[PDB]
């Protein structure tokens, strides 16, 4: 009944209900005026010219690899060009954030309860006619049959990337911290009310947690030592919370800042891999700081890491995930002369298009076993086994499916694909094309140009009916790949924003904070920049081990 | 000791110790460069020089009255201004925030914690060998000795500025929404967790709260009809906690949104306009949008009485507390094409300089009555009496004490003051000339430049020693006076960025909220954009009393 179920207003113009069965569309600042929006203003035009299409730009960033060799060796050009990168896609975010899964007007409610997730787009209204709006039928197509006709995987189909295992264990771990929808309340509810990179997956939620955690000489973590190796403490010894099988001995129940990280041996080989570092620059900053105390060792170690991390998401794994011949540069003062929000508010959908099951295997293979899903899960003597040497080596030469061509979900985690669809409907999501339009893609006009080809098309097109009915998540998943790329356009156009708002929207970017002092000093501030995941492994696994985010 | 215990770095400068007896300051962005951040780098002696001071610029607005009927009648020219003011303010504040009463260093806990006022200046290190740093005794002079020879007050100064009642009981029902001390965890520690104008003074921090005000019919607010008039309803039908004596009859029990409001007439007096208020804006609401249901009625009605508070605030409280001939404006689109932070963390010091008791009078006159403290406090027999209309005419009339000249306080509120001043030294503050010299002031270099005159000079020379250990909050209510003004320049330099950060910092200002749409169309914009006291007080008490924030 909602008149505004019709989702009226195109270029993020603003629907409102005005009368029974009448609407009004809020144009301010669109660019454009008409009943709907759509009337483009003079400048409008002119800009919209000169704007080349997402698909022209990636062809660019990553094609004349002579060119950017180029670039990428002149300090101010290479500067010139992550400005842009970090700036244009910005604009893209509502910051302050707008609504959620229960609000689809701006309310005060929606702005100031931390415990949900954003939204990038309004719910769809209750007393809408149909799931999506106004189109298609009064039921999406069943779930289950979405899921098998082309989701699930019969063959493994690896990442042309070369994406490993170092790849999309880092990637889990990593989002893990942001990621951590609180199921007691609903999946459009989050448990991570830091809303982004505050590496409580290491440090804990809570004080409690982190105080449970803590030495307490030297801002250390606590932890043991097996075979003359340093790993996690005991839930035994610190009390802290975690999630493991009843059968899982206490020598092996493993206490992180992720109560989850223990149901993964590859989430538990980073646990261990960045509690090692925060120890190690611990001695580095008591060398330096012989007059400081416990608490202001442990505090600025986290300051550190956190820096560490932000580096290495954005000179490493992106890096390596976007395929750009260009050198990113993680640098705050780029935005210094800029207009940008330092804050940010971790969104359902960035949620949603993060489940990136499709990257792993059918088997871990650490040395020379190849571990099924059933003996490799919440399985920790794995890990001591082999050791975290083993692992870097085994997992850095292991292949990760690739995740945009389409049936290359793992049977073993299909429950978890099934619910990714059910639960979007579930926080009434608005269908691909809305997504699409809203992140300034041009809508698909078939299935046919959504995939690439032709069956999965047809399989697709047979139970929805209407492009413009298509769901948004699975859609991602069955994209017609990039050039040899891992995903498609719509999941590279969507994640960046929202990625690079959480990443150069943590405080530690902000003018105030972005200086020597604030890490303890220039040597503080040099580990920090000069962080790389291949220094992150050298300094604290054995051996140095030789590592990389793709198969070399 | 610390060996930063002496306050070392001068212009924002950051101390960091470097050994146990060695220190170093990161000037980074600073404008100046040395040992202690003193040299000034090129460009900032250029800008020194044509840089104005506070007492400069403050004339300027304050006379040539003829200039500014013009200015105030060029739209752009008038834009023009307000905008320097609103951006040259700004600068001054950390945003995001930076210490707390706890962290002398920036700190994860320090900016995530929302429990803690943030803090303007790091607090003293408890190590340091005075209690502010190293100048000064082991002991400041007595708090009590303080008080009594220079803040208790012997004969009622009245404001020269006309500041009458409505005016003091608006600051204090206004400032007590995000001045809310949590007394169970100490004086740095907040229980606004909103730290801003979010309305929770009427809405209630808590849905639960929330949900209990709440009539969930037309989005309206719970109330009470007696002798044909509404107020707030009671807590024996609400059951929302309220503080009150155990002699106060259930029926007199009013619940509001701030559990304290109930304590002083005056503050439950606004209370019931802004209810009133808020169901008006209610029936105008369901007027244009009779397919609205209760809940965006509400949310709705709510975003739109904070942008009446921010109008309000800016253009009859501030308009009449400045003495500018200039006419403030409230337009959140000059910040559009500006930097700035849509954010904001209540300052303990911005708390500490709102201590405005010396406002309060001897008695309180309403009608033919003169009430003492004793008889007004939690007194609302006195409301229900002489009713609302003869609270805003009596309260219009009733001159309010100055603030800045001295020796004001009504003793009948000495505790409260006595106590402003322990807290402070129980929070470690610094000196009131490192406040000066961080809020871009010159430090006063004797007692008798600070107060400009001579007995009460002598007294505090007397009791400090040096004007370097002198305290900031007594330094405050005892500095000279402006002309015929009721705040000194510390006041006002201090104050003034706090509170527009705050003001301009809240979300409904940012681009993607300030639009009629988040208001429920052209309609509900304008009730903001018009918004007054006097159309406050118009729209909502019997009669329209006339109604200002300065006796006529
Ligand atoms: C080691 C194999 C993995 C297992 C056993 C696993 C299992 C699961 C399960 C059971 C859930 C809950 C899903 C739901 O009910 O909605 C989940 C959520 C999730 N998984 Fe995985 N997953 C694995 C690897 C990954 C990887 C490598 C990524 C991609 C980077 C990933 C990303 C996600 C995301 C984003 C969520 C949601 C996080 C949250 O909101 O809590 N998973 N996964
Ligand atoms: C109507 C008579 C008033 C009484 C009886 C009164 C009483 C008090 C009391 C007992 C406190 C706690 C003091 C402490 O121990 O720190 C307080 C706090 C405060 N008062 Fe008043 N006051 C009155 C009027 C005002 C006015 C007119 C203002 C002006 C803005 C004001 C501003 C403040 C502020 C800013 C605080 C701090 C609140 C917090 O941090 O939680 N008061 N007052
Ligand atoms: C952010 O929004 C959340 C979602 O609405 C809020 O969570 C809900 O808070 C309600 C009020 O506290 C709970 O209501 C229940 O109502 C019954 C009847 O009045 C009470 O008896 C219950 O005690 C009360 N709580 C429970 C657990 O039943 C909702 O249940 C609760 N959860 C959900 C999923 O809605 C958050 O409170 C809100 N956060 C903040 C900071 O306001
Ligand atoms: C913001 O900072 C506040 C001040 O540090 C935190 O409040 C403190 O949290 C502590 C940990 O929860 C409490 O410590 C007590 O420690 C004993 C010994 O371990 C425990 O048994 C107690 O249960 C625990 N709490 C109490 C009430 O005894 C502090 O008491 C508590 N309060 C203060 C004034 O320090 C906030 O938790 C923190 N906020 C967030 C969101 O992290
Ligand atoms: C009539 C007003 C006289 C003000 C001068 C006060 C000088 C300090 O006088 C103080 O006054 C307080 C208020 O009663 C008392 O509680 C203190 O005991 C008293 O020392
Ligand atoms: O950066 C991340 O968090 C991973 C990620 C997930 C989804 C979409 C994009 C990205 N990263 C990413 C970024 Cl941040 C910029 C440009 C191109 C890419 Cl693919
Ligand atoms: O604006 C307030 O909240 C009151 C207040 C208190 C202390 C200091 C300044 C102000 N207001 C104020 C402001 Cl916000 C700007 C310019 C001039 C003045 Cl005096
Ligand atoms: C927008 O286009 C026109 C009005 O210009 C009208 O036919 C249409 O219904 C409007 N909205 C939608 C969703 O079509
Ligand atoms: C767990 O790992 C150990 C050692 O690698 C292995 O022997 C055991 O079979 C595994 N357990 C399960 C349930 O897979
Ligand atoms: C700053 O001034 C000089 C160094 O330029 C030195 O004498 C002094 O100790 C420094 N710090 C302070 C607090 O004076
Ligand atoms: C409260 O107010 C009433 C009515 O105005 C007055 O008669 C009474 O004396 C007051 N009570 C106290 C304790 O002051």
């Amino acid at each position: 009944a909602n008149p505004c179920c019709s989702n009226p207003c195109q270029n993020r113009g603003e629907c409102m209900s005005t009368g029974f069965d009448q609407y009004k569309c809020d144009c301010t600042r669109t660019g454009f005026y008409g009943e709907n929006c759509t009337t483009p203003e003079f400048l409008t035009r002119i800009k919209l010219l000169l704007k080349p299409t997402p698909n022209t730009v990636h062809y660019i960033l990553t094609h004349f690899k002579g060119v950017w060799n180029i670039v990428n060796n002149i300090p101010f050009l290479r500067s010139l060009i992550m400005k842009y990168v970090l700036t244009s896609r910005s604009y893209l975010i509502d910051s302050p954030p707008t609504y959620n899964v229960h609000y689809g007007y701006k309310s005060w409610e929606a702005f100031s309860n931390l415990s949900y997730y954003t939204r990038a787009l309004p719910p769809v209204a209750d007393d809408c006619p149909t799931p999506m709006g106004v189109k298609g039928n009064k039921e999406l197509p069943d779930s289950k049959e979405v899921l098998e006709k082309v989701l699930l995987r019969r063959e493994f189909i690896p990442d042309p990337q070369g994406s490993n295992m170092m790849f999309a264990f880092f990637a889990q771990h990593f989002t893990h911290q942001f990621f951590k929808t609180d199921h007691k309340r609903g999946p459009g509810f989050t448990r991570g009310l830091g809303h982004g990179v505050d590496l409580n997956h290491i440090y804990g939620e809570t004080l409690d947690r982190q105080h449970k955690l803590r030495l307490f000489k030297d801002g250390k973590l606590k932890y043991q030592v097996i075979g003359g190796e340093v790993y996690p403490p005991t839930v035994k010894d610190t009390q802290v919370e975690m999630i493991y099988p009843p059968h899982i001995p206490e020598n092996l129940q493993f206490a992180v800042g992720q109560e989850v990280f223990g149901l993964v041996p590859g989430l538990m080989m980073y646990a261990t891999i960045w509690l090692r570092e925060h120890n190690r620059v611990c001695d580095i900053l008591k060398q330096e700081h012989p007059e400081w105390g416990d608490e202001q060792l442990f505090q600025t170690s986290r300051l550190i890491l956190i820096g560490e991390t932000i580096k290495i998401v954005i000179e490493d794994y992106v890096q390596h995930l976007s395929g750009y011949h260009f050198k990113l540069k993680f640098d705050p003062e780029l935005l210094f002369n800029q207009q940008f929000q330092y804050q940010n508010r971790i969104a359902s959908e960035f949620n949603t298009l993060y489940h990136w099951h499709p990257l792993l295997p059918d088997t871990f293979n650490i040395e020379d076993q190849e571990y099924s899903f059933k003996q490799f899960l919440y399985n920790n003597s794995i890990l001591l086994e082999h050791g975290l040497t083993q692992f870097v080596e085994s997992f850095t030469r292991q292949i990760a499916g690739r995740v945009a061509g389409g049936r290359n979900v793992p049977i073993a985690v299909q429950a978890v694909a099934k619910a990714s669809i059910d639960q979007s409907r579930e926080m009434k999501y608005q269908s691909l094309n809305e997504y699409r339009k809203r992140f300034s893609l041009k809508p698909y006009t078939s299935f046919e140009e959504l995939t690439g080809e032709k069956e999965m098309a047809a399989e697709l097109k047979a139970l929805y009916s209407d492009i413009d009915v298509m769901e948004l998540y699975p859609a991602l998943l069955v994209e017609k790949p990039r050039p040899d790329a891992i995903f498609g356009e719509t999941m590279v156009e969507l994640g960046a924003p929202f990625s690079l708002k959480g990443l150069m929207g943590n405080p530690i970017c902000s003018p105030q904070y972005w200086k020597p002092s604030t890490f303890g000093g220039e040597v503080g501030f040099k580990i920090i920049n000069t962080a790389s995941i291949q220094s992150l492994i050298c300094n604290n696994v054995k051996g140095c081990p030789f590592t990389s985010f793709n198969v070399q």
